């Protein structure tokens, strides 16, 4: 007595499903007497009281009636009178491929670190289809890209899900963004498909240490350079982004003498002077500079600062005699005083030009480069001139030249 | 005439440097006549006017006089009178190892990332010594450590500088801090040395992805669960520190039906319900959960939520008859009305118990599980009782059980 029908969905109104009168055992000679009618809350089917045919009365949407279920049957009861009996009739609703697949969003972003090795797999969102059977069985395809390919796996139930695979190492410094196109096609008839774009954003990793522009920063400055003047400026380049690009500068293997003279800026990297320079103390400074970033990548170089000599030291005069006493009966050629000169500067700034200022019965005789002797030249007499105030002047050969004077008193004593 | 002396430094006052009278060509028979005396701004040496010996007058510190210079000579002039002449005398000051080396600071920290490969080199600060020659030539030693060794290189001038080398990979999750001891010994006599501690702080890198406690979170909840109730709580463990340890939770491959029913917290990871559950619509939910951290390390699992059926649907009654008309001359056994019942619930909650309420000349006969027939049992007469109000009651076998009634009017017609 139970009878099942199998018709496709989305059939036009009035389509023939089956002759219930003949399939049960009725006859056109008794159609009006039994008065067939369908009893169901959903007016999906109707029975013609003329020939006993089962027709379609409303739109039969399998996605709205059954959803994602495999089988889809509609059970109702047909009522016949004289006598009154029940006739259970079931109608299987076949599924057609009338719904294309779809993704969650058209544009999907995916952040991938550039440290990802070749062969790394990243999960991609699958497409959904309200159909069932082969009409929902998706087949995923990816547009050709030299860096990415597609992996299509299956679950334990047979559904396919795509996964992105990396076949070439990523580099943000070469290409930070990639644009992919994923396509999903179902296995129904006709084949309906949809597309979606995948924007791969390459995340930055500290894959590049700082690099100085020069491995040696050499400069020459003056001796009396004012405190707080710019000496040079180191520069380090980092191709990364964010914390992996901020560079800090500092000194290495440095001493306290240098620490009180120079100062290196951590941010700008400009080298200045906080102390005083002196050529007579030190004429060269070899300093090492370290460059650090966020990922603790180090970069080392050397800085050499040469100092030129300036004429800032005056010539010094030293004298010595026999208690500043002279005998009036001394012969021509007798040494009376000894002159010693020296200058702390170098080059022509240290060369001293010694001479005698004023007229006196004495004469300066040069022995070596820095030694002189005050030799008598004229007459001496205590009764006439008892003392002489010899003034010695020394002058260097600098620019500007410095000088210094020193007067010594020489007494004249009686003869024997 | 020029004469040079070579004496060590830090000699006691009055030590003999040399006999200037004999080394030049004088004689004890003429010591007081010439009256020897030293002329220098620094009172480092003196000449004895008795025997003509050159002695030490003050402390001679080579580090204070010459500093870091290789050679160290002191030039002065000795003055003799009757006659007056100059005698240039130089004294070379030999260096002794009377100053130990030293570092900048006793405690030195060094941050090293755990991603450092075996053999990585890290610069260490060198020790400084105010001495010169072999007295300042340092020899660095490192205490034995299973992870670190010492590399000793030399510059172009011969000075040694240490560098730390890594022979075993570092792991912050195993040991975040290391304590090293660096020792510097000079090549003088006696050997003076100093020590310094190096605190190596292992910087954290994303070397551990999130790990779920369970690969499957299965739970069973009721059907009419109130919106906003806790379902379960996923948990992911990350052994890293900082941004590399913060975990965010989200859904993957999810649909709109699920998105309007459940909600996953990104921070706490607690799963709640924002919609309504229904067993008649869907009895199982398989959801995938993704765990992401700062370094974009992914972790996937699955969550299955089973729903139990609740008796929240009342039995439905459907009736049909011959236009609600009965002939008074009907035989015992004639079908008058057809009863159809069904319940949306499952199990014993769907089993329907149909019966007739009130005394009537009718009887309910059960055909199948859900079909009944109202069969006459007694006498009928329109002149006496023209109509009957048959009330059919259906009740399920749930807890608590539901029920529904439906009264149909049956008219009695005359005979033929
Ligand atoms: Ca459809
Ligand atoms: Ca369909
Ligand atoms: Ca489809
Ligand atoms: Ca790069
Ligand atoms: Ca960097
Ligand atoms: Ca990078
Ligand atoms: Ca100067
Ligand atoms: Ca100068
Ligand atoms: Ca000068
Ligand atoms: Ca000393
Ligand atoms: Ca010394
Ligand atoms: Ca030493
Ligand atoms: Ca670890
Ligand atoms: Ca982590
Ligand atoms: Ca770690
Ligand atoms: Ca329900
Ligand atoms: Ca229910
Ligand atoms: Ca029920």
């Amino acid at each position: 007595e139970p009878i099942r029908y199998a018709i496709p969905e989305e059939l036009d109104r009035g389509s023939l499903v089956g002759n219930l009168a003949k399939d049960l055992g009725f006859g056109v000679g008794d159609l009006p007497t039994r008065n067939l009618r369908v009893i169901a809350e959903k007016k999906f089917f109707t029975v013609s009281p003329e020939n006993g045919n089962l027709l379609v009365s409303d739109r039969i949407d399998r996605e709205e009636i059954c959803g994602k279920k495999s089988t889809c049957v509609l059970e109702f009861e047909m009522v016949a009178e004289k006598p009154l009996n029940f006739f259970h009739v079931t109608v299987l609703i076949q599924d057609i491929n009338d719904n294309p697949p779809t993704f969650s969003q058209n544009i999907t972003e995916l952040e991938i670190s550039e440290l990802a090795l070749t062969g790394a797999t990243f999960a991609l969102e699958s497409a959904q289809d309200p159909d069932v059977g082969v009409n929902s069985l998706q087949q995923y395809y990816l547009s050709p890209d030299p860096h990415f390919s597609l992996i299509q796996k299956e679950n334990l139930d047979g559904s396919r899900y795509p996964e992105l695979v990396l076949k070439a190492p990523l580099d943000r410094e070469e290409q930070p963004h990639h644009h992919l196109v994923l396509t999903a096609v179902d296995g129904g008839e006709p084949s309906r498909s949809c597309t979606t774009q995948i924007r791969v954003i390459v995340a930055d990793a500290n894959d590049n240490p700082p690099v100085f522009t020069q491995d040696m920063y050499r400069v020459n400055v003056a001796e009396n350079l004012p405190a707080g003047s710019s000496v040079l400026k180191v520069m380090a380049i980092d191709m990364d982004e964010g914390i992996n690009a901020e560079i800090i500068y500092a000194f290495i293997n440095i001493g306290k003498e240098v620490r009180q003279l120079f100062k290196l800026d951590s941010k700008t990297g400009e080298l200045t002077t906080i102390g005083e320079l002196d050529f007579e103390e030190r004429d060269s400074y070899t300093i090492g500079v370290e460059a650090k970033d966020g990922g603790h990548h180090t970069a080392y170089c050397k800085v050499q600062i040469d100092i030129s000599d300036e004429n800032d030291n005056a010539p010094e005069i030293t004298l010595a005699s026999e208690s500043q006493h002279i005998q009036e009966d001394a012969e021509l050629g007798t040494a009376v005083a000894l002159i010693k000169t020296h200058d702390l500067d170098s080059g022509f700034n240290g060369e001293i030009l010694c001479q005698l200022k004023g007229n006196f019965p004495f004469k300066i005789v040069q022995d070596t480069k820095n030694t002189y002797r005050l030799v008598t030249d004229g007459a001496l007499d205590r009764e006439q001139i008892p003392e002489y105030n010899v003034t010695i002047t020394a002058t260097d050969k600098g620019n500007p030249p410095l000088s210094s004077s020193k007067t010594i008193t020489l007494h004249i004593l009686d003869a024997a």
